């Protein structure tokens, strides 16, 4: 199966997922000087007050915190979005060292990690139908830099020892994803894709400008996870990021003047 190593990583994915070389791939470098303020963007609304987290899963690529998306409990609206997008899961991408790990870059600068809150457009009824649509998904991306600890991340950090290997899961109820946001909702937006196989071109990306700060100890615990299953030789789960892809016929728009 696909992964992030030399023999199954991003440079190999196109052989089984030809859209990897498509017209709308993610991530991209965000050139902050070329990005243009867009007055047509509406105010962004992140409404997570009623979110219901359920479970945390090591899927052999990253870990996903899953939400009850059987109703509009936690939604993203506004900004570039037409309609309501329901939160289904979040996960991260991170590096083996603090100088890399993010998928998007900002004027080519790589952050230590990147958080993705994944939402699907409710007009399509289920995530599976949504990923057959050009506007099926919205991913809210948040950069992580290493500095002071992020208190709202610590519950995630502390459960990782129980999901060390691929296929392990644990209860993860009553987690509030609002604690993972920065203060400002200033953002850049562009049309793109999943950054993992199957690389489907369904995503409106909304990437926040303000990083969150996490401590070195927090990110070091991400790096103790394993790509491998239980019993198998240890392969540390690090560098699970795809590099920036060609911008092609796209423009990045900014929410801020
Ligand atoms: C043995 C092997 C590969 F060489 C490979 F390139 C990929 S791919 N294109 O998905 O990255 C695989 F899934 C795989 F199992
Ligand atoms: C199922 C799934 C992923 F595994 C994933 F990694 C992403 S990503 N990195 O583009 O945020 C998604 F949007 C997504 F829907
Ligand atoms: O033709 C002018 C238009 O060009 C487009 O590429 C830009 O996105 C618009 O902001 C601009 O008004
Ligand atoms: O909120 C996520 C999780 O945080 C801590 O692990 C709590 O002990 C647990 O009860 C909860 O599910
Ligand atoms: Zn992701």
């Amino acid at each position: 199966h696909w992964g992030y190593g030399k023999h199954n990583g991003p440079e190999h994915w196109h052989k089984d997922f030809p859209i990897a070389k498509g017209e709308r791939q993610s991530p991209v470098d965000i050139d902050t000087h070329t990005a243009k303020y867009d007055p047509s963007l509406k105010p962004l609304s992140v409404s997570y007050d009623q979110a219901t987290s359920l479970r945390i899963l090591n899927n052999g690529h990253a870990f996903n915190v899953e939400f009850d998306d059987s109703q509009d409990k936690a939604v993203l609206k506004g900004g570039p979005l037409d309609g309501t997008y329901r939160l289904i899961q979040f996960h991260f991408h991170w590096g083996s060292l603090d100088g890399q790990g993010s998928e998007h870059t900002v004027d080519k600068k790589k952050y230590a990690a990147e958080l993705h809150l994944v939402h699907w457009n409710t007009k399509y009824g289920d995530f599976g139908k949504a990923v057959q649509q050009p506007d099926g998904l919205a991913v809210l991306g948040i950069f992580l830099k290493v500095g002071s600890a992020k208190p709202g991340l610590q519950k995630v950090v502390d459960v990782l020892d129980s999901i060390k290997t691929k296929g392990k899961s644990a209860d993860f109820t009553n987690f509030d994803p609002r604690g993972l946001l920065p203060e400002s909702l200033d953002y850049w937006t562009y049309p793109g894709s999943l950054t993992t196989p199957p690389l489907l071109e369904c995503v409106t990306w909304i990437v926040l400008k303000e990083p969150i700060s996490v401590s070195s100890e927090q990110v070091l615990k991400f790096r103790k996870l394993n790509f491998n299953g239980e019993g198998e030789p240890e392969e540390l789960m690090v560098d699970n990021w795809r590099p920036a892809q060609p911008l092609k016929n796209r423009q990045i728009k900014a929410s801020f003047k």
